[PDB]
């Protein structure tokens, strides 16, 4: 029932009770109004009460007509008195570890299963129920204002459908997708994912290279962990630095700092182990491995 | 619990309380009745109260037996104080888009599944749970008074069964069916369907005529969509019009009005590209394509 | 919350309030008990109330701890205050037509599906949720006091399990079972069913005998229906009749009455078309076909 | 796939599919091909018998209705279910048979009271059928016609005596 | 609404009512607080009430603002008010009969399914939803303080996994496992199970020894059932008993007490049919069969 109608009904009861008590029992309008509230709220102080048979009958009628009406009115009154984010589509183990590494940022999770809300809310992320392939449910989870969308669905067809829905909503957001099969990497790149991370290809190549001695798997799983002494971080070359035009052979960054320069990236291209005559620019992203003291020394060396 | 039973129960409590207070405490029948209401409503003015141990025990019994009974009674009392339709049998994609275009009217969707209730009520139709093949579940959904019944079920045998049931109920209503296979169009028309729409035959013919260049599919899916500039309208010829007994060569609709006369219809027949010797009659339906200004010019052209 | 726990909680509140008021305010145990009920029910007559600061604090604690507890208790109390039969195990079409023919008798239905309660309650039978193979759920449906149990489950293994459960409960009740396969008839008789009705064997033999002309199927489906002029009823020969020792050749029941005597049964054996020297007894059940006037004439002819 | 299985050359088609809508659809598909073949259907629900007879089936046999009526009538004692289940089996001593009345017989125009079938032959005459109707327990004024079908129960010696008694 | 917010709201109402009554009506702070509770709970004794027009208006405002708030507060409060244990990992038939014999103690059943909650709570155990292979869901169910953990999961690999998890949590608790295959008994004992019970090996040996005559299966299933006359009891030898250093030939337990000495145990070993030169020690466990009178005679026989 609309709140305003309940308001009118309780006002009508109040008028009925007040006028009745005033005329039948002869109390003032103010006392009669007060008595009506005390009665229909079921407070019943008894400072005022009917003393005539007609008043007793009238009071029973007010009790029957008024107590329920007042109760519904108070309960309705109760109601009126009382950088950017990262969106994750689908729930898997990869997204679970990604959500572990994403503490301190605002994370939405768009998943179909209702019985994952406890682990999503315990991991520190807001849960948005919905289908990630549908554009309306994609939209609700604030795909427009995001900075990166992480897609990990059950198959590659649903992943490609989700990527095309996100590209229908926002053509500028970043999509990080996960390939379940090897041959669908180029198709997940054709649909519009900015980077495709295929974990089973990495796992198969590490299991193939770990037959003789497993130093490659130890290296990968150690430098990706933020628990060791050496960390893989990307420093950018700022605008107006001492390194523009200087090659890596003239620089000797490992000699002056002690970081291991394993690659230099520009845009979306990375060259691992660059040759000696590679000329540095402003904007090239240096990918290196070193202790945080060496990282701060490298930041102080390439400064403006 | 039926409202009338709750009424009897509260009356019984009232008799119990009134007689008890009268006999135990010695107050008049009227005062005892008033005290009973004041007590079971939990008002409790205290102008009357038991003064004997037996009366105190009795009052505790009335409190326990009466307060809940009165509460349920007042809430039940609260409740008492405070063209034609279209039936759609089955739920699928075709009936979903048909329901999207059929806004404004009253639509009763008859379906076996109970989980489609929320999407039916969100699309704007009253859901009627039942089996569309049963005759009683058809008569529940008001097939007798409807102006059209749209049948689209899971298989084609279920569609023929529902059409036979509707024809057993009503021999005058308009039935629109959807054929799954090409062989069952004549069986659906013999069973009583006023129009059989075959989506897979239209889709196969458009996919086979869209190999070279697909202007046919563009034409169909643009004149059926009510968002384009041109609309396919049926304009009926009224009785007493200016065009009774003129040929379509002498009438010359297209240059004087701007519409394109693709066909004319009579009864249950349609003549696409009618020849120049076709003499118009009264009651004929003109099927045309044009801008709504041209449609209104054609409507003013064919006036009485 | 279990009703009995709510009972204990409200009793504990009552003890707390009564003892507290007695010791703090010095009223008698009886007055204190009465005051506690009046207070936690929110009646509040005010004939008794605390007059000390400690009593006022105590009363606020009782209000907070007691009003909700009492409210939940009264609502739970509300719930508790507010020939023989035939038990049917399982729900099928055969049991549906059996329940149609069993109007006027008290019928329980024991089935596993919860979403059949509407059609069971509409057909005129009480629904008992449960598994028919389990002895506790068999027991609840009052298998002990029944006169016949009708078993129609999904397979023959479950039917035999249900028959053995019923024979574990009551060794004297009548079990009418239905065979889904032909070879399980003797096994359903070994388990303890008093009569096994195999409908697919009857249907297959009628479909085999209805190739040339279907008079046998018309005869069976017409005399089993209680709508025709002729009815198949069993009259018993009473103790002390005129027919003891008289053969059917000396009787000529079809000559004097007009019923067609197609069989005479004793115990659990039936002889169809009995020979001429078959001597009648007292207790032999005559199976005949005739109009109800002929049935009453046959009852008047074989009288004591 | 119906015209694969030689419905045109057949003498009777027995239609028992998974549901009743499929049965009505298959009956319509049969009546498309041969409009005079004999169709025996099976109704899985009681409401669909008039639809299966309107759609074209010459004989509709509903097993669940027979099973429900034999279940409800066997609460006291099951002589009716025993009769129905024992008269149909082709192993028992008494058999239900259909005996046609030939042209030129001894019973043209003869009433069933003057024919006196049960004492002479021994066959229990439960019905005399003609065309597409069956009259169960016919009255004593019923005069026979050449072309009627006598439906009876008896031992095969009594069946041979009935065939030799009504012979031309 | 969060419970703590409702708490603040009701406290605010209490402050409002108390201060208002104190200032407007001039009663003490304590009386005013008491009056506020009595009023917003709708008790309304009437020992205190407003006597001024302003107080009457104020009281009506408190009634409207306070009664609903107090009602919601009490209902929320309701929710918060309303040897060592044994943990059972997994739910099956073996754990069901084990729970049937383990009445009186505290049992925590850890299971993946949520639908087993009602049958676990009806069998008399506290259900803990979780995964028995996870270490965190094991630590939720209080494995650290328990006196025995019973592991019976779906496969044998899951049982070894849960045993490894419990041994990672606690290195002293008693683990009882159930083997599905004969090959995994040594793997379950190496993984840390204190006792491995293999039901299919016992069942196969009893079914193979029951071909000729099945007295072995009758013996096992009668001495394990606690409804027969004889019970298989373990009677420990206390320190300082009369039987320290006597052989079992010289002790002669069976004729003097009536029990049957089938075996003796020490630590984790058992000697079935011990030879006559076996000298008793202190702390040994005597495994015997007998009537409880003979068991008490044996217990009094081995006293200090």
């Amino acid at each position: 029932v609309p709140a305003t109608r309940i308001l009118l009904l309780v006002l009508a009861v109040i008028i009925y009770g007040t006028a009745g008590f005033h005329f039948i029992e002869g109390e003032s309008w103010t006392v009669s109004l007060y008595w009506t509230f005390v009665t229909i709220a079921t407070v019943g102080y008894g400072d005022y009460s009917p003393s005539t048979p007609l008043g007793m009958y009238f009071t029973v009628t007010l009790i029957v007509l008024g107590i329920g009406t007042f109760a519904v009115a108070v309960e309705r009154l109760l109601e009126f008195l009382i950088s950017r984010h990262v969106v994750i589509c689908g729930w898997s183990e990869s997204t679970l570890e990604c959500l572990r590494e994403l503490r301190g940022s605002e994370v939405f999770v768009l998943a179909e299963d209702e019985n994952v809300r406890k682990k999503v809310l315990r991991s520190g992320a807001n849960f948005v129920h919905g289908d990630p392939t549908r554009v309306s449910d994609l939209e609700k989870a604030n795909v427009r204002g995001a900075r990166a969308v992480i897609v990990d669905l059950e198959s590659d067809s649903e992943t490609i459908h989700c990527i095309l829905g996100i590209r229908k909503i926002d053509e500028s957001v970043r999509i990080i997708a996960e390939a379940e099969r090897y041959e669908n990497i180029e198709q997940l790149r054709m649909a519009g994912a900015d980077q495709v991370i295929s974990p089973f290809v990495i796992s198969g190549r590490l299991m193939s290279r770990s037959i003789d001695d497993g130093y490659e798997a130890m290296f990968v799983q150690d430098v990706l962990a933020e628990e060791s002494t050496r960390r893989m971080v990307e420093v950018p070359i700022p605008e107006g630095s001492k390194l523009e035009g200087v090659s890596v052979l003239d620089a000797d960054i490992h000699d002056v700092t002690g970081v291991i320069i394993i690659g230099v990236g520009r845009g979306d291209e990375l060259i691992i182990d660059p040759p000696r005559d590679y000329s540095f620019r402003a904007g090239d992203i240096i990918l290196g491995i070193g202790k945080p003291e060496e990282i701060e020394r490298l930041k102080n060396y390439i400064s403006a």
